[PDB]
RNA sequence: CAAGCUUGAGUCUCGUAGAGGGGGGUAGAAUUCCAGGUGUAGCGGUGAAAUGCGUAGAGAUCUGGAGGAAUACCGGUGGCG
């Protein structure tokens, strides 16, 4: 547990949940929390607030890093994309960047097949 | 039947556009898998769940590698056949 001060947000916005990843700049995690480990589960799980309060969590886990300037890279269409940036900047956090970095294929895999709901 | 004619039908000259076809090569993004580092209790999924994966260390993240398939943007009641 040694001091940072240059970290990276890497924030799973999911559509499902939302998984928020402290790590260095070179990209070893620090700490994590989620939305589903967070007290929210089922509808819940898949909202902005449960996104928030894992920000806010995740923030708390690396409190013993020191970190002071934090890199955002975003992924995922689901909620929470922005709702976890501002519950990092609430947190006392220097916003350096923000990236989006959400996978897209060159018209790779085939997807899955369309759901008859 | 015989001889014609050039307007139908073709040949030649010079260029133009095109996912037209067959063969070979190669590029990047992504999924999956394998090995390793960090890291910890969840992940995944749903209307909600559960089956499923996970303390034998998953998911997340970072690095390297393997393999196959399809070619985002261009891209368009656009083009070729």
């Amino acid at each position: 547990r040694k001091q940072v001060s240059d970290g990276v947000a890497h924030i799973h916005a999911s559509f499902n949940n939302t998984i928020v990843t402290i790590t260095d700049r070179q990209g070893n995690a620090l700490g994590w929390a989620t939305a589903g480990g967070s007290g929210f589960r089922g509808s819940r799980k898949s909202t902005p607030f449960a996104a928030q309060v894992a920000a806010e969590r995740c923030a708390d886990a690396v409190k013993e890093y020191g970190i002071k300037n934090l890199e955002v890279m975003v992924k995922g269409p689901g909620p929470g994309r922005e709702s976890t940036i501002r519950a990092l900047n609430a947190a006392g956090f220097r916003i350096t960047n923000i990236t989006d970095v959400t996978p897209i294929p060159h018209n790779g895999c085939r997807p899955p097949k369309k759901r008859r709901v």
